[PDB]
């Protein structure tokens, strides 16, 4: 072709099993927002493509002793994968490692509770103790808690770092079938994206609450160094101004929502 | 050592003269979330800069007969400034001709009516004659209006592109005037942020309708090959993972306004 490598993770919407995808083969298993987009990409970009996920099931965090880097990104910056097509939140240490396209998404952190547990805010976690609260590893919102200066977010830092039994999910799922199974008393931090999902979702005992703590966005990132960085780029771009990244959008969120 | 020349655009409160701003010299006679911006990321980047207010007034739009850009655009395209800083939209076909950060603020185009205009949407607005509609000239607003190929906004851009007298405005604050002086019949199309401004100043007179027609970003600006791009992108990102962002959007919207 060549057959570009695309690295990406599974995660509802964006890239979902079909249902009987043991029938299917290579990238026809798959189906979800990323899908779609990579999809388009390809077709704006002219290449072929192989959907391969992440075999460690991260995102992305550069580790603390070996500064070895784990996940997508590190499926790009050892030279394994050509493209991450996946919700991979653009960051500054991410940034000084990979290129990412300008964003196809807007998002933010957000809370995520099971329907009537007393919690409104960020600040009404941080001043009690009844609710357990976590986030997933090796992510962008992690890093977010660790980094923060602003009072509110080092106290709850503080509480999630140290908690007992763990507070920390290895993905989203986890964290979301933990919310559900707690009777109120596990609340979970994740992206606004990932919690408007599940609200439109049978059960429909989940809801997003309060504000967005931060402002950013997801891109298509590459390699330092590839030729697929300007198209992509442009690609993108083109999709947004098109209207194409709206319409996915609310194919995978909204269209078919299932809780009114 | 040498002092940067900034290009940016008068646009409330992005930059706006101070009171007395004629006893004042050069930068300092200028305040507004652009001017604090600017600010940060020379400190960041290390450089020493002149804010240069884009002598035509305008945003960048390239003219189909002899392919020159104008505005802010211009400006960077041929030399006579090595950076923008303003409120200017990430568009395809400026990402052609020059580059730009990450996003520094989220936005998209939206709705200004005067209070008591019955106007919900853009479909409430496309499918009437009585009450007329405008956008800035010169920016990616109109520009948005002249490329859709979404049926409602083919028949907004339909009817504005042959409206007599013009609904096209050399600046915001002309369409501003404009909906505030024609008792209901006037509506303005422009970006959320600055709609979001206006409706917490006095006289409190009008305010967004509707959803967002669309998702993108204002990035910092700078010409193809500047070495300069990388500091500036990586500069962004700082501000915006250290809240700094977050704090001076606050500080120029919400802290001081008028309207409840
Ligand atoms: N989008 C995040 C993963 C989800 C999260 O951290 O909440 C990332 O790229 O790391
Ligand atoms: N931010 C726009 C100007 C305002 C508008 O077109 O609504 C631009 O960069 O062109």
């Amino acid at each position: 072709g060549r057959t570009v490598v695309v690295t990406t993770i599974m995660e509802s919407p964006y890239v979902m099993y079909k249902k009987n995808h043991e029938m299917f083969e290579g990238n026809d298993k798959y189906e979800g927002y990323c899908v779609d987009l990579a999809s388009e990409i390809a077709k704006h970009i002219g290449i072929k493509y192989k959907i391969a996920i992440v075999p460690d099931g991260k995102y992305g965090a550069r580790d603390a002793d070996t500064k070895i880097w784990n996940g997508m990104v590190g499926e790009l910056v050892y030279g394994k994968a050509e493209i991450a097509i996946a919700p991979l939140t653009i960051t500054l240490v991410r940034e000084e490692v990979i290129d990412f396209s300008k964003p196809f998404m807007s998002l933010g952190i957000s809370i995520m509770i099971k329907k009537g547990t007393p919690i409104e805010s960020a600040e009404d976690l941080a001043k009690q103790t009844e609710i357990a609260y976590g986030t997933l590893d090796s992510g962008s919102t992690k890093e977010f808690f660790r980094r923060s200066k602003i009072a509110v977010y080092e106290k709850m830092w503080t509480y999630m770092r140290s908690a007992e039994p763990s507070v920390f999910t290895r993905t989203t799922a986890e964290g979301v079938a933990r919310v559900r199974k707690s009777k109120g008393k596990f609340a979970f931090l994740l992206e606004s994206t990932m919690n408007e999902y599940i609200e439109q979702r049978k059960p429909c005992d989940t809801m997003k609450v309060g504000g967005n703590l931060d402002s950013k966005g997801y891109g298509v990132a590459t390699p330092k160094g590839s030729s697929l960085r300007t198209p992509v780029n442009l690609a993108v771009l083109k999709l947004s101004e098109a209207g194409v990244l709206d319409k996915l959008k609310n194919k995978w969120w909204y269209d078919k929502g299932e809780c009114g």
